[PDB]
């Protein structure tokens, strides 16, 4: 082990080991977690060369071979608590997006939307693999806006069919994963049209590649999207069909239905944003991980003239770039956890509008956050060695897809304008909202303090919002033009309201700490989090009169103590993650520290060095 | 042309071709830069398959491959303006990076720091590629701290010769452009040693690959440092040297030498970083481009539920991402000219600081504001197809190299904190730093009145480092400590000086435009981008008394105001960048608006396509 990386969980103040039971949820989680790590680190099916040491097209082929392989696997170990398959899952593809993505998470859960009968003719065949399957929602003209798809599923009372058509270019299918080249059948999304009158968007379970040879059935144009900023490994594809028919009993009916003579009937998300936060907590964590352990090991410039180079941990500022990121890494977590938490036990619009909000306020922090983590590790961080650049590129889409974080906290502040109105009203609301009863609209030095700094900041943007809605909408008249002249105003309200949230969720946590010397670290990144979110947007808590400018400038000098305080711990904090070095897939982050040997080796065994000469000096120099 | 994007146009006040003008500095320019431009798009020498649809390795050669043409056909066309010099490597290139730039612009340049015998033994066949050269500075171990080198250049006095060795893991040059597979030749910085002495850095002209078969010399380990975030087309190098001997008369003796007895004698930047925060401002402006061409084509959701979905740009959260940039990208557009001049005209220290400050104030913004493009753009901006994530990775590097940003703040701030002690002694100073003088330490509505507002800004955050600087000195005694302890605050000091100087030289531009509506627009841009600023960090105008709480919020109001007024000329703006297609490299951004066909065409001529089952079906699925 490096020294230089020794001396610092030396210094360490708690047993990281603690943290990580936390993390996982209890010691016997950790144990499971690790045992099924090792399960696959040494199972000779999962290991190939390094993914950036692939072209795309074989990153996708070792993704589809892994991906049949970890489903086979599975189930002869017959795991299937929804966790250890999340284990299993992210150990085999090395945090890197798979193939079989929305075969196993979209494919056969929704035949599960599905009739008796549907479900024993597509499910079993599925479920084996002898069918590979994907959900096609997206096309080319329309993500955020649903209602306006443009394909079509047009009943023919004739044949008992259904037509599916992909009237323009805008209409066809785009990005689905696993859509390109894995799947030979699809459920897909299309305005239901029978008996004259459409009904709005169904779901149809299409065949797209012919068994056997996977060749595209007659009317089907599939393939792959192109090259991403990421996503390698992925083969999101487009799909049109030019009036492809499928048998009525396609369509997915559990809720809905429509009658062989075409008569149309009946009728009689939080959990994948919770997932979002903590993935955005994770990723985050990953590239914090790397750039305080590298950080620790790189030693450049000086300090002190008569002093040998130090640790780049040393430097106020590196500790400025990298403890702030820390403490939100750790926010995250817990905000993650008490989403999951709140979600398992009249609260339902409350609960869709704030995990819209912490959805877009998470993943957006996160990912400035791993770039602010890439540039402070100099110039290897911009090396796939660094393994920073992959995290990004994996990460970033969490802002775009499941619904684009814009969107998403216009949807948090419609429900703050709701409540805001009620309260306007007479009413008295409850939840995380209850501070707008204190409508219309501290101790720096305590938690208690800091949170209740953030809640009157959140109370007073969105009463500002309100306002401003409120003028455009008596000068204007239409609430809809209104909305939009204020929408920059309410996006700003449900990022604060957000913000106070993961204070008080951070700070509320705690107390609840075993640990003694655990709880202590931890109130530190606390403490870090909210003065630097202060520090940060200190005019939000000046124009509202929350906070004095003396108090700011307090708050200020009390974050750079705080990194001090913290730099002791900060190498053990990212040690607590447990992450294994092929989950990091980084050089510069190993946990031993060796990073210079094992670096030049990387390098030497990169693809341009297969040879000594490349080819095209031989063509165009020599 | 798309009917969306005439419209837009149709509406602008201005002449965007007078910008043009502008930006290139004269009509003239501008009509020299389309025919160069014109002259390589249409050459089939210089045509070749999209650089996302080729592997690394191909990527390498057919930049290889057009380098060598490059400079072979400037120099059949008699081109040596540095100027056309850039617009042709430009357009050969499509932005991206290209090996023969260190060939280029440091190798034969370099040796123009030679002796004259020197210059005619390597320059003429160098400058004809019968020699491929390249610098050699940087080593793994160090990259910032040159003084740090380990490389070292010993004299043997018994054979007259440097002996060139890389003693350890760290000390191997790395990062090199044309080092790993291009060069045959490296100019190495080198700490020498003759006498048993060490005299500090000196460049040595290496010979590093056979001639003919380019194989390393004996001693010689070197090659490619493997995938990176980007620069795949550049083969940034590692070299190692095992006791290398090179002949006394490689050593480059303008400055210093070394006689045949071995004694050692004598010795008896601004533009590349002009450059680089010209580059910033392009890579912005390419970025702004795309994002809000598409946001004019792209229509979704809905304002008002009775009318068709409206272009995303009609959206003031849209606005409110892409015109603050816009105006960033003028502001610095006239920044970086603004340097060019004034370091075409004592006053050189003050040119170093804030070139330094400017180059890390730039790119830092310009880094984040092309991912916030990308970002706008939802889902397609992911794709390799919106042309965005080439932009980024392409550029984000100038955050690091030549001068790492912290680093230059930090020299920006030494500067800051010289001059606050000359006006404390009793000296007025001059210059940009004018303003120190009235230390210790508006009109929301005038440009004149803003750029005061970040004049006192500046003098506060410059205020504040200088006192908590002055506060840990008296405390901790050293200096060198201090100066650590107040690094944070420093930087954040350089950073508003160096925003100051953005808005005033934008602001004294205003003035020296001829034409009217040119100039309204643009004082438009100059007015949000000061308005924004203020906005942003509204903390530190309030925390120094600098605006009263009222003013911000009325800042905020005149923000959303402006984007309507601008949003009419929005895409005129980014069509005054005269960007070809070719050089967008996007799809989403193509000048005609025609996005979808042409993006369903650029995803069947990608890689995976090209085959309908890919043979990863084959072996993993059938
Ligand atoms: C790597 C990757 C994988 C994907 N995988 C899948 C998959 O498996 N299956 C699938 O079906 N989809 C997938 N998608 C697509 C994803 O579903 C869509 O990208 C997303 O739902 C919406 O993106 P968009 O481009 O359609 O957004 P658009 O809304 O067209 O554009 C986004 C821009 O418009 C603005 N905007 C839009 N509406 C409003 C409004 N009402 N008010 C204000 N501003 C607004 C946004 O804020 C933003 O700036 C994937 C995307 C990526 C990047
Ligand atoms: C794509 C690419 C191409 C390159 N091309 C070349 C090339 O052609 N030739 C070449 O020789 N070089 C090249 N380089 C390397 C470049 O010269 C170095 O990356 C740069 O000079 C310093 O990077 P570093 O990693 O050595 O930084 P380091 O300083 O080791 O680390 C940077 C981190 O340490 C912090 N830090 C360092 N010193 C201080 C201090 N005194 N105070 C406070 N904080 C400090 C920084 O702020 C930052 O967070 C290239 C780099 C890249 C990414
Ligand atoms: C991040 C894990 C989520 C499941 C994998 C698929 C991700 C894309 C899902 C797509 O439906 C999101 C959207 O609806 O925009
Ligand atoms: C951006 C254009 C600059 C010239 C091309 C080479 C870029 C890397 C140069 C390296 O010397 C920077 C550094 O000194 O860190």
């Amino acid at each position: 082990m490096n020294p230089d990386l020794r001396k610092e969980r030396a210094s360490a103040t708690f047993n990281p080991e603690l943290i990580t039971h936390i993390l996982d949820g209890s010691p016997e989680n950790t144990r499971r977690r690790r045992e099924i790590e090792n399960l696959i680190l040494n199972d000779p099916d999962f290991q190939h060369e390094d993914y950036n040491f692939l072209t795309r097209s074989q990153r996708y082929e070792v993704a589809v071979k892994k991906s049949a392989t970890m489903v086979k696997k599975m189930r002869e170990y017959g795991i299937s608590d929804p966790e250890e398959i999340m284990w299993f899952k992210n150990s085999v593809h090395r945090g890197h997006p798979e193939p079989l993505d929305l075969h196993l998470g979209m494919f056969l859960p929704t035949l599960l939307q599905a009739t008796a009968e549907q479900q024993e003719r597509f499910f079993m065949p599925a479920w084996n693999l002898e069918i590979t399957g994907t959900y096609a929602q997206t096309e080319m003209g329309h993500g955020t806006h649903l209602r306006g798809l443009e394909t079509t599923a047009t009943y023919d009372p004739k044949t008992q069919e259904f037509i599916l058509n992909s009237p323009t270019v805008t209409s066809i299918k785009w990005w689905p994963g696993g859509l390109g080249k894995t799947s030979n059948h699809a459920i897909v999304l299309a305005q239901l049209i029978t008996q004259g009158e459409c009904y709005g968007l169904h779901a149809f379970v299409v065949p797209i590649r012919e068994i056997g040879t996977h060749k595209p059935l007659p009317g089907i144009t599939v393939g792959d999207i192109g090259p991403k900023f990421g996503y390698e490994e992925m083969d999101n594809g487009y799909l049109k069909m030019d009036n492809y028919r499928i048998p009525r009993e396609n369509m997915l009916m559990k809720y809905a239905q429509v009658k062989p003579d075409g008569t149309y009937v009946k009728p009689l998300m939080v959990f994948v944003r919770s997932f979002l936060v903590g993935n955005a907590a994770q990723s985050l964590s990953k590239a914090c991980t790397i750039a305080i352990r590298y950080s620790a090991v790189r030693r450049q410039s000086e300090i002190k003239q008569s002093e040998p180079e130090p640790q780049i941990l040393d430097f106020q500022t590196q500790q400025y770039k990298l403890f702030p990121l820390l403490a939100t890494a750790y926010a995250f977590h817990f905000v993650g956890r008490y989403m999951k938490e709140t979600y398992l036990r009249s609260e339902l619009p409350e609960l869709h509008a704030l995990t819209a909000g912490l959805k877009a306020f998470t993943t957006w922090t996160a990912n400035a956050g791993i770039e602010e983590c890439r540039m402070a590790c100099g110039g290897h961080g911009y090396s796939h060695s660094s393994g920073i650049p992959n995290i990004y590129v994996t990460f970033t889409p969490a802002c775009t897809f499941e619904g684009e974080n814009t969107v998403m906290m216009l949807q948090t502040a419609r429900f703050l304008m709701k409540i805001y109105d009620q309260v306007r009203s007479g009413k008295l609301v409850g939840g995380m909202v209850s501070y707008l009863n204190d409508l219309p609209s501290v101790d720096i030095n305590s938690l208690e303090g800091l949170t209740e700094a953030y809640k009157l900041r959140a109370a007073r943007l969105v009463e500002i919002a309100a306002k401003n809605l409120q003028t455009h909408v008596s000068h204007r008249k239409s609430k809809e033009v209104a909305w939009n002249l204020t929408s920059v105003d309410l996006v700003r309200a449900s990022e604060a309201h957000c913000h106070y949230v993961v204070v008080k969720v951070f700070s509320d946590k705690l107390p609840k700490i075993q640990d003694k010397a655990v709880q202590a670290v931890l109130r530190n990144l606390c403490l870090l989090y909210s003065l630097y979110g202060i520090s940060q947007k200190g005019g939000d808590f000046l124009e509202g009169s929350i906070i004095t400018g003396a108090q700011l400038s307090q708050v200020n000098a009390r974050i750079l103590e705080l990194l001090t305080l913290i730099r002791p711990n900060a190498v053990a904090l990212v040690d607590a993650f447990d992450f294994k070095d092929m989950t990091l897939g980084s050089v510069l982050g190993r946990y031993d520290g060796n990073v210079y040997e094992n670096l030049f080796e990387w390098a030497k065994k990169s693809p341009l060095n297969k040879t000594e000469v490349h080819e095209s000096y031989h063509k165009h120099l020599k």
